[PDB]
């Protein structure tokens, strides 16, 4: 019931208490772990049980557990699903709710960030147009000139399920990818078919590499549109290397602003289906997958060549250079035009303070070691020798069915 | 039931039903994962299903399953069981067994080469002496002059628990520690509290960086005793980079011959706590961990500082330049002097293959992610992005207490 996670590296053991609050599953059973798989309406009954169990944290929270305030709130929230079906949250408990989901999200490093979110409430948001005013807002204000600031953006709640809000990218910022006659693949392959879905909606692809997408947005359940984010509003980064005057031919570029924008926000049992929300890189996104990875923008063989490797044998160890290189790269080019960034080392350090403080002051911090342990260079940062326990805590953030495979034209 | 892996580089999607005939546990549960955690006097009763379970799957294997031979061998083992307890391992079934919970070994990357095991059968064995000359033939069998064989030595099966087989090393070759009285640790800080334990047992410490160790060997229950691997059986390789000369001067080596034996094996319900086997390495293991692990060697800096790399920020990934130049230098070293090596690369990718063939032919892999993913250069290798089932078949390898917490001291 009381469990230990030890550090191999420091000797560190701290006891977790914080899983026993765990509401969801998590796709293990003890005859089989599926610690490695990416991916393993609410009834008026389902409701008050999800409602209660918040606003009893909401409250403990701000030290009024069982007052005559937090009694209050209970009856007025259980007299409005009783009448309504639903409920509506209060400012106050939707900020706490965010702010909880980031931290309980197990495979998000950055968590030492929780508590400094600002919170955007879309609530009153009732079209497209109001979609995409409220997210050039938030992409202005989360890039803040190069000094970007933790954001998200909460759209209206999921009601009966046929009037829901969602934005149709993975992500506010990405670039386009195309199939060619060839049958190689220009840009970012990841994006072949969101691409072909805004072409088929009337957009105007540019046919280049590095095409920021436009905003597909669903507003309470319609017909997505297409919007272009202002330029001047979308900041990139040019990538050069510190000593290889030939890496600005690559000719390779990123934008400042990683901002999540498929997944679904559930506080107190409502569910918030678009809720876009940004913090600030780390390098190996970029450098390592973006880059890196053979069904992304795959450039490694490439930079290799330039670097005049042994590109005969794998035990040369060829790739493993390159990577080092397009890595420094990218930390060194998002420096240089001070936009933030944190490199690997520095942000796995944070997250073992982060998890001794949450141990310290919560019990428990739920981490899920596959996502949290880099993708390069695993055993060098500290997180790679820390046991971590991973479990699901709500409020949370979730993955959604792409919302063209759900919605009825 | 079936169920689904798929890896995100390929979308190759594989069915497991391999799961099926997993029986031991896995820490998990519908509440919690525990799948990054380490470490997550049997009666008749409790023996007999499982002798059973065995020659089911072994007499499945050589196709004779339900033959009058398979019959037979069941009736002799259980009657076996009833009067004396236990009982004894034909030796095919012993091979056959020694070989399978390599297969099953989730943790294990090299498992593709399962099918190719040396067994040693030291089953005769009754004392600390016979132990250390079966295992001098195993390390010059397993050597072949840096044409590496893999192979496995098995000492006497647990009876009492009283009476236990152990090779108190870890591994059969590794390097002795020093904490110095300025808190500082001269060799190989992850061998420090053996090491002692070796010098209190009479062993004379040179005192160096790269001492080999001691075999401590206990047979039947007994106190162990030391004894010196022979040097000239100890291959070892200087480690030099290709372009780097200083490289040489920073006066590292290691032992050419991974070989675990702290673990226990267990084949239909018998337990070999003394069962020392060995393959070859990935240079990661030594290059990545043994090397640059903060509480190991913890080279990098010094390397670093000789490339002179900026150190004053960690974002110029100084260590992450160093740590290729040093597996360079590994896997240089190695297959300049002939010593069998194999890295991240090459052996992820074989990896994969066993996996894809496994799922075919035998339903499934058994396969724990956090492990099989190197240290280094994660998600360049294409396990990084391959889904993989952890569950527990048997045979197998399991950890065991160290033997010094548990040993009654005879005297
Ligand atoms: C402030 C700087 C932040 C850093 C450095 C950071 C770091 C990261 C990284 C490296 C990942 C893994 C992404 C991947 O490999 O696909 C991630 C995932 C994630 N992060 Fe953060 N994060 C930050 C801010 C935030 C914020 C502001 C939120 C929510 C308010 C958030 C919630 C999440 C979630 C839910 C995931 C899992 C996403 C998925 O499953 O695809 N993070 N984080
Ligand atoms: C032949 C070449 C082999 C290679 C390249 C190889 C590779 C590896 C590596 C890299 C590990 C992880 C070690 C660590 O990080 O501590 C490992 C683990 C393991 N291997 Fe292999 N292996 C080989 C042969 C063998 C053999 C012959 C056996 C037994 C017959 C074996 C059984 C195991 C087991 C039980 C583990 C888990 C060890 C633990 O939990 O500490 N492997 N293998
Ligand atoms: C808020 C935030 C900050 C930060 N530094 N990074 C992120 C993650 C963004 C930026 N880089 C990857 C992207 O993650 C979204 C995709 N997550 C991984 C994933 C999940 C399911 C399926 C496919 C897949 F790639 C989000
Ligand atoms: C047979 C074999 C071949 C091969 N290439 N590598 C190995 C593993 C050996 C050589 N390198 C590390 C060592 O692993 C032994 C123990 N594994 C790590 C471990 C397990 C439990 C607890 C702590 C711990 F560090 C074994
Ligand atoms: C199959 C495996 O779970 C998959 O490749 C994972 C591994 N770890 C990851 N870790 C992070 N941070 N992001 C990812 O996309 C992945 N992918
Ligand atoms: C806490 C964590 O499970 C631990 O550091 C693991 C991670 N993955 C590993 N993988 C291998 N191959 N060997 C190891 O020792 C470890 N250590
Ligand atoms: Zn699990």
């Amino acid at each position: 019931r009381f469990l230990k996670v030890k550090n191999w590296e420091t000797d560190v053991v701290l006891t977790d208490t914080l899983h026993l609050k765990s509401t969801l599953e998590t796709g293990c059973t003890e005859h089989i772990c599926m610690g490695s798989i990416m991916l393993p309406v609410r009834t008026k009954d389902q409701l008050f049980p999800l409602a209660k169990e918040f606003l009893d944290q909401y409250y403990s929270s701000i030290k009024r557990f069982g007052s005559k305030a937090h009694m209050d709130r209970l009856e007025e929230v259980n007299k409005e699903i009783e009448s309504t079906s639903t409920y509506q949250l209060k400012d106050t408990e939707l900020i706490y709710g965010a702010k909880h989901a980031w931290r309980n999200a197990s495979r998000c490093v950055g968590r030492i960030q929780w508590s400094k979110l600002q919170v955007f409430d879309a609530r009153d948001c009732t079209t497209a147009h109001g979609m995409f005013n409220y997210i050039c807002n938030h992409v202005k204000y989360a890039t803040n000139k190069g000094n970007l600031r933790s954001a998200i953006t909460i759209f209206p709640q999921r009601t009966d399920g046929k009037h829901d809000f969602r934005v149709w990218n993975s992500q506010l910022i990405r670039y386009a990818g195309y199939k060619q006659p060839d049958g190689s693949t220009l840009g970012d392959p990841a994006n072949v078919q969101f691409t072909e879905i805004c072409i088929q909606q009337g957009w105007k692809a540019p046919r280049g590499r590095f095409d920021v997408l436009p905003l597909l947005l669903q507003a309470n359940g319609n017909d997505p549109e297409l919007f272009q984010i202002p330029p001047e509003l979308v900041l990139e980064v040019p990538i050069r290397h510190p000593k290889f005057d030939w890496f600005k031919d690559l000719g390779l570029k990123w934008y400042g602003l990683p901002a999540v924008s498929n997944m679904l926000l559930e506080i107190g049992g409502l569910e918030f289906s678009a809720c876009p929300f940004s913090g600030w890189y780390m390098g190996t996104e970029i450098g390592v997958r973006d880059y890196c990875d053979n069904s992304r923008y795959n450039i490694l063989e490439e930079v290799a060549k330039k670097m005049d490797l042994d590109m005969r044998k794998t035990s040369s160890l060829w790739k493993d250079q390159a990577l080092v290189e397009i890595n420094i790269a990218v930390l060194y080019s998002f420096q240089s035009d001070k936009v933030t960034i944190v490199d690997h080392h520095s942000a796995t350090e944070s997250f073992i303070k982060h998890m001794e403080n949450e141990y310290r002051c919560r019990g428990g911090c739920p981490a899920d070691w596959v996502w949290i342990v880099p993708p390069m260079s695993g055993s060098i940062t500290p997180v790679f020798h820390q046991e971590m326990l991973n479990y699901r805590l709500t409020p949370s953030f979730e993955y959604q069915p792409d919302p063209w495979n759900t919605h009825v034209w």
